[PDB]
């Protein structure tokens, strides 16, 4: 339900991630290996904070409205914000411990990342129509460089492991470029930006891109031997 | 004294907090090894901040009205809230250290632990009576998770210590189970709960489990050979 | 344009704060080496963090107003505490990275600089009078504790370097000690205490200190061979 019928892809959402973080806990129970386990413990605990948020916003306690200078009023999920303000890093600290990553340069992509959501949750509070648009400019930015050094610098880091590590690693990157660069569209056509599509969609996209970015992600690595 | 006269254990409680910090810091001043210095610095710092939010509560700042859909009218201390979200993390570390368990185990730790005391904070706020209770439901399973983790990892971790250590970290995990495992209940029968005690009552009992957890605690843990 | 003109010192902080950031990048782009690669990752990140703070006041986000029980009404900037939150333990953690200072003892200093920040936006929210002046009293004497200990503790640990970092140590430090120390006068001659002078005079003040604080301080530790 929600306030346009939205709610449904919030309670399947919420599903979503809980199936997810019921099958990677199933599949970690018979794992002793302290590294293997790390992946295991973050994998899980992504979707279970994705779950948590999505049942918040079904509740209508992650919705806030937001009247924009324009008279415009917008209805606006900021618990997504809660959510991807721990899950991004984790994420990134996920691929980065597969790939091999220093603290150093893990360090370096959570900074940007954090500056990322947080200027993203700006862009979705203010009032002022141009400065919506100058926060999702900064934050779309910020995320390009992200996405860059994620390439460059994970990749570098990766380059002296094994086939597996450098394939999981490959397809990870992937998921994370292709899906995650659909966010700051999503949040453009949707009715934090130019309303092209209103709430039902806009709600619908972020429920496919983050399942894929969180179980579609978790699957994908929890398989794979390179963590093994 | 507060909305119903509790401000007397909110003026108690910080009192309390301020003076364990005093103790702490006079038995601390000439402590020189560094890994003994950081037990001190960490259970400083822990009612240091416990001192401020029973201060800043006392005098009525982190107190909020929560209208639920019921109509019911629950006077919400969250200044609480955000108190152990970095001070139930403190004591993980502290308990962690003495414990010679790995940076990773303690992370995954404080990790549930951070779910446990944000999803405790969207059931204390959020106005749909069902979701109040499925959030506290979520919080406890996590509590149980987080203090079973404790006893098997960090016990597990500990178990090749020296016997001083051991019992120890008997002590402090036995303050732990007992005293953390009453915050939900104390939830449950208090006024954001079942409201079998009002205001009063529940804040007398979050004092007395406070000082426990946070002075009991510091004061054996700071108190042992085990640290030296 | 601000509430009272402030919003000329909003904006020209906005724009030093991102020259100062992409001077900082068009210095480090050919740096390779991981150890100065640090040092321009946080020391760039921090004006980065900063410009959009600004930016962010400048549109008027940011800025809530209070009405104490004196009855004064307080227009106030609480996005600077944001701010402040993430940057000055950035800061901290550039010269400890500088000084060679252990891990331990850095995250002492970001927890109670963490401390500090948190206690003293309590100090601008809070309506009661007497809770202003006593949380700004709190906050500032863990500030003298924390520059207490980063001269003593951080000047202990350079203590054994090379003449060029503890030179640049020593100028860091002197602009640290005198630079942070304004801080707690100026919010107390200002609106948010005294109100000796306005919220122009007082955004002015903040102003000069944080371009000083972070382009200043990031100048000098950027150009000084010491981290090359
Ligand atoms: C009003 C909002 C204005 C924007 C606020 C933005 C706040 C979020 C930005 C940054 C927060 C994350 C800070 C992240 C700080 C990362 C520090 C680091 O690089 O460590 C490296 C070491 O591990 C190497 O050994
Ligand atoms: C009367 C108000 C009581 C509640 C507020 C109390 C605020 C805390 C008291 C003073 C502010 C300073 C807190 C400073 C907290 C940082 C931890 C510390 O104290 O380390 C001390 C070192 O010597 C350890 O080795
Ligand atoms: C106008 C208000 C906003 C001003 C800042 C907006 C642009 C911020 C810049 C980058 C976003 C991420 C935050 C800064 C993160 C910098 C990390 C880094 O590795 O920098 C590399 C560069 O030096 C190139 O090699
Ligand atoms: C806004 C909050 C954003 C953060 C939210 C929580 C995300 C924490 C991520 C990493 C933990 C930091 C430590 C990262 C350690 C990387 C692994 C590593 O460095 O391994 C080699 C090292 O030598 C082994 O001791
Ligand atoms: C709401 C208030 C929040 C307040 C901030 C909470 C977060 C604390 C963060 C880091 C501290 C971690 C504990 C410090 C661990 C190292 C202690 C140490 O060894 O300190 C040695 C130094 O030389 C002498 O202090
Ligand atoms: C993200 C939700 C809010 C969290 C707020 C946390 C406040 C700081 C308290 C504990 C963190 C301690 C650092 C992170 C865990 C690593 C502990 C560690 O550093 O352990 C070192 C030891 O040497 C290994 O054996
Ligand atoms: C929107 C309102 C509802 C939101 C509900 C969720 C809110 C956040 C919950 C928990 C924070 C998790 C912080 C995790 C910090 C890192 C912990 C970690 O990394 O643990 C594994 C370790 O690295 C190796 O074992
Ligand atoms: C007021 C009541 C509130 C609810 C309180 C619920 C009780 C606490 C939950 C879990 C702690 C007990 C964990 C039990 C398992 C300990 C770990 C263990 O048994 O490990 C294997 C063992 O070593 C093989 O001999
Ligand atoms: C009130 C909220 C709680 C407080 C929020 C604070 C946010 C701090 C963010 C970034 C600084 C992180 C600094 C972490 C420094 C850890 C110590 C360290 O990394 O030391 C390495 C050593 O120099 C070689 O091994
Ligand atoms: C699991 C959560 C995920 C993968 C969240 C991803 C979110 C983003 C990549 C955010 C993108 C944004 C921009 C880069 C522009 C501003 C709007 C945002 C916050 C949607
Ligand atoms: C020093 C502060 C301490 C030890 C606080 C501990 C708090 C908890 C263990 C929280 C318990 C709760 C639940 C597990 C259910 C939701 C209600 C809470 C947050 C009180
Ligand atoms: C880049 C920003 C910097 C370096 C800001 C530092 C700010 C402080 C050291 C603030 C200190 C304050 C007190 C000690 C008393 C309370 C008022 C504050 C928060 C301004």
């Amino acid at each position: 339900l929600g306030v346009e019928g939205e709610g449904i892809w919030l309670a399947l959402g919420t599903i979503g991630m809980l199936l997810g973080m019921l099958y990677f806990i199933a599949d970690g129970l018979d794992v002793q290996d302290p590294r293997q386990k790390e992946f295991y413990v973050i994998t899980i605990l992504i979707p279970a904070i994705a779950a948590a948020s999505y049942l918040s916003m079904f509740f209508g306690f992650g919705l806030t409205e937001v009247s924009l200078a324009n008279g415009r009023v917008v209805d606006v999920y900021w618990a997504r914000y809660a959510d991807w303000l721990f899950t991004t890093p984790l994420l990134l600290l996920d691929i980065g411990l597969l790939a091999g990553a220093s603290q150093r340069d893990i360090g370096a992509l959570v900074g940007i990342d954090a500056f990322m959501i947080v200027t993203g949750l700006v862009a979705t509070l203010t009032k002022v129509v141009v400065a919506r648009y100058a926060f999702w400019t900064i934050s779309t930015i910020s995320m390009v460089f992200l996405l860059y050094y994620l390439v460059a610098v994970f990749g570098e880091a990766v380059s002296d492991a094994d086939e597996d590590t450098r394939s999981t690693f490959n397809a990870l990157r992937n998921i994370i470029l292709v899906t995650w660069a659909i966010y700051p569209v999503a949040w453009l056509v949707g009715t934090e930006g130019l309303a092209l599509t209103g709430l039902y969609g806009e709600t619908l996209l972020f429920m496919v891109l983050d399942l894929v970015a969180k179980v579609g992600f978790g699957f994908i690595l929890l398989r794979s031997r390179a963590i093994m």
